[PDB]
């Protein structure tokens, strides 16, 4: 407690607090991921998407951890609530949470960015810019994606039969 | 007949039923999986689905009637009943008929380790329980992934798109 | 301006005109390109398509500056029209939209072939039909292909069975 | 829920009950870890060590869930309590600490098997033994071992010796 | 000195000034690393740490200049003074003198990027975030790490022993 150079306790309390969100975030795509396991729900590959995003979302976690302990903070930790569903509905409903889910994140890590260029920390703002931002933005944008093409899917004719010229003949 | 240990009389014929059970079972398969090669039929994935199952319950039957012999029972074989129907109907019709076949050997090989526990047996136990028991909960499972997904797809628009986006995006 | 041999200027201004036919395709093909990257239209197949074809459209316009060079003409580079549409509807719309550019270029170089015939200059004639004549039948026809499948696929069930049965049992 | 068999309420809360005490064991390494990478603590081996256990606790929260899921139970999540302490004190307090923790899962585990015994659900009680049992006895032994070596290094300069002579000497 | 944009005088001269603080640093390193090379000091361990941060410091420095350069701004050099003792003292004091050096070199870092901010140079800004700022914060860190196992080492038969566990047993 030897190192601390310009980290401030509002920097390192809302730390503790994104550290919380990415593992309450990481708990809610495990519970996502195993109830598309569910025999009566049976999508194993949306089972597959959730379960690797519990990943991402414990590895986000462990980046924050480390970089409190590199910049001489404490972690705190704080009781994970449980995810907001027990059921998650149709493959549908499941993306529009995580896109929701997502957002949030997205915000929590725009709001540290800001208090950490109010405190003039510019290694706090460059390690969210460089392993956070662009990471949510890319996953946000393909959440998107994959939303649209859901809708299309099971709207209609005409969009099931767009979607299945670019899947087996132009890809 | 100089090194029968711990082996009753009644685990012995038990084995040599369920031998008749898993020789049943493939035998089903077997009609099942000629069916689906039907000219008028002519699904060529769920005939080898079918052959598949039929080989392995003959593997397990034969698992079976050399643990009969390294135990110092004797194998003794009954008449083969013919499979309940000449013809299984949609993959949905047969995908149920093999679940509830294989959940009828399920509960023949529950009957058997609580016979081989009520007599004392823990090698048959722990031989049903490495061999077998986890064989057919895995399957089951499959089964009912299996007999969702084509409930889904057969069913309506949306369940077909659903099943399609993690067919071709997801996987 | 040593080299000129047979070139003349009706040839030389009809190649720099060529040249804004074929970079105005490139942006068009660009703007298609992206729009199909909208998170809210999300075909990544159809964005790869007509990015690739933005790129063949830039070669063939850096081909034709090559060939003025090779002949001692003068490149001269007119303002680029923005393409005809910001949104670019459905697959269907995109294709219907990308052959009719097509074949506007594909009169461009008959029309070229033609005033090439007239001044008699065969280098000229026999540069198109080398690099541009057969490459556009090919790509046109393509583009005719596609549009026959999509209007397949989006018009009823009967055309999109006939599409999967090509795709998944033929090849 | 076309599959479940021979699987009781009270293996299938349980099961329950067990991934949440899983997942806050792990919980409670990846604090202990982050504790020992502290600048004022700085023991990266005893870091790695609990970051290790943390991941293998996970995991078996992970195959937990997989199984509930195979038996056609229904995995339900509760909020997961926040570690014991916040500070871990010294190597040895921590290793006493993780020692209490493995001893207080193996117990449940043991529960859980009696339970399975009880129902006679042998599926579960080998699923125990296989993946469960020996893996926490093994653990078990090496915190153990840990204990007593951590106890003669820091007891005397007899004990720091005679560590020294096995770790430099024979091994 | 027709390349120079958007870069201020004061960031130039603020540069030149960071370069001497650099080779400064380098000096006093050279310093340390040959002052346990002493036949009567001989760490050659420590002696390796202080030269291989010799070498860091001057890479620091020549990066700066590339910089200067890459921008418009003249390099300008200064005498550089020497380092502030002639004996380190022991490895706990040199550890000591190296992290309020780092701290030094840390907070000129921050006072450039502030100065960069104000003028609106996000050039200087995001190239002291990506060469500079985090090298510094995980080499702080580490001569953290350094200090409390040094500490743990002199201080008692506990500290040695738990550093010896660490070091012997876990990895
Ligand atoms: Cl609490
Ligand atoms: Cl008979
Ligand atoms: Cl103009
Ligand atoms: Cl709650
Ligand atoms: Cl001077």
């Amino acid at each position: 407690s030897q190192i601390r150079q310009n980290y401030s306790t509002e920097v390192e309390a809302a730390v503790n607090r994104l550290v919380n969100l990415y593992l309450r975030a990481s708990y809610t795509y495990l519970s996502l991921g195993f109830y598309f396991d569910r025999d009566d729900v049976a999508l194993e590959g949306v089972c597959h998407f959730f379960r690797e995003l519990a990943e991402e979302k414990r590895e986000g976690a462990e980046r924050l951890l480390k970089m409190q302990n590199q910049r001489g903070g404490r972690a705190l930790f704080q009781d994970l609530q449980k995810p907001s569903q027990d059921e998650w509905g149709t493959t549908l409903d499941a993306m529009k949470a995580a896109i929701v889910l997502e957002k949030s994140l997205n915000q929590a890590l725009l709001d540290l960015h800001a208090l950490g260029s109010a405190q003039a920390d510019p290694h706090l703002c460059d390690f969210l810019e460089s392993h956070f931002l662009d990471e949510e933005v890319k996953l946000i944008k393909k959440m998107g994606d994959h939303l649209t093409n859901i809708q299309r899917l099971v709207g209609s004719q005409a969009g099931l039969g767009e979607y299945l010229f670019e899947c087996c003949t132009l890809k």
